[PDB]
């Protein structure tokens, strides 16, 4: 089987007014940054998602942008040309959860102009950058977590989360996927009748089915490229956002 | 994160004389299976792996060519064009990893003309296609089973394998990665002192290091293209062997 995978890594640029742990950065390009195998969906961002317990770390790339994501991924990423000597990490700070919750961001290729950062309390250190990408239209992890925040108000205030950077988010149709149509991954998980984040083995089966449906069959929806194969399609979308600065190839 | 990643399927061709249980398949085109992120070292390959317990199946494709594989690869498969109508596996023939172990194969590229399926004991059902690809030169799982047979001569003569099966077969140097050169996967799990392939913690931390290295740091032995950057070249050799209908795109 081997190793690594390709992987799109986008970039998020933290918008003015950075949260306060950032304020020493102030005037530098600070961007959080999240992996995805799926870059054509990324038109319909709604979010971000970071976990509260997760320790993150900041730090400068070959270029002086510096990124936000785990230290483990920063590590990882300084062994593939992200940092300017290799296998060396400036951090410039150490950093939480919590501590960059609610953080503005313009996300490319997305609709809304910008999206804010919301908890997710189980992200794992194992694969990714900690940093997480959503897209609930069409990843049922992403509207089940969407869904449990727009539900319960106490789980919102506990970490200081305000309505403008949760309700007026909605799923954004970007695939047609036969059997499920436009909120593919939305009108599933009603089928399947989940409730939480944590219908981890309902969620499985969920994305058995669309994952694959939605690459194989998928037609896209958005301007520029309507009525095209997700498949012939997905190269051309990450060249974009590459050639446009947007994101960079991620090797794990 | 969200899926499915792309991986090549390399098609290793069943060679006359077919084992036993494939007798009445005989005249047709048959191919165990298997699926890799890393193509660029499928030059040096020495064999196959097959679990002994494992259920395996032949099921006939789009073409008429059937392949072997678990009937969990191929119902994904058939979701993914591979078969004449959708979710729709025609099952020839069931299986078992005995049964087709000793068979002879061409698989592509490789400088073998003529390579064995030979046994591993924990391939789980989980990710892949049952059947597993080796290039013990630069993967660390592959030396540690192979150099088991290898050295185990009486317990290789449980499922009847000869010595014209294993014995003469090395790893065959691809890829020459800075720290270790040639036999980078060989030559770390000696570093690490590996004994079998239930190191598995030990192997992990082979993978740790090769893998990226090779990946990013590897530079090309074989001919056609030595001195060419793994990276720069990988995608230019899943071209040939899909071009030369050797290998297919699998999403999973």
């Amino acid at each position: 089987a081997m190793g690594p995978q390709e992987y799109t890594l986008l970039k998020l640029k933290v918008l003015e007014p950075y949260p306060s742990k950032l304020s020493g950065l102030k005037g530098k390009n600070i961007f959080l940054v999240a992996a995805t195998l799926r870059p054509e969906t990324m038109f319909g961002q709604t979010n971000c998602w970071v976990r509260p317990d997760m320790k993150y770390i900041g730090f400068e790339t070959v270029n002086g942008d510096i990124f936000i994501c785990t230290q483990k991924a920063a590590r990882n990423m300084s062994y593939q040309g992200f940092t300017k000597d290799n296998g060396v990490v400036p951090v410039v700070k150490e950093l939480m959860g919590e501590e960059i919750l609610g953080a503005s961001l313009s996300a490319p290729l997305t609709s809304y102009k910008v999206i804010y950062v919301l908890p997710m309390l189980t992200i794992k250190e194992d694969k990714g950058t900690g940093v997480v990408t959503s897209v609930p239209s069409d990843s049922p992890d992403d509207i089940a977590a969407l869904r449990d925040l727009k539900k319960k108000q106490a789980l919102r205030a506990k970490y200081g989360i305000r309505d403008d950077m949760v309700l007026p988010f909605e799923p954004v149709p970007v695939i047609e996927i036969p059997g499920f149509g436009n909120l593919s991954a939305v009108t599933i998980c009603d089928e399947l009748k989940i409730q939480s984040q944590n219908d981890r083995e309902k969620l499985a089966e969920a994305k058995e089915k669309i994952y694959l449906k939605g690459f194989y069959e998928g037609i896209m929806l958005v301007d520029g490229f309507k009525g095209q194969k997700v498949q012939d399609v997905k190269k051309t979308i990450q060249k974009k956002m590459i050639d446009a600065g947007d994101a960079l190839i991620y090797m794990e």
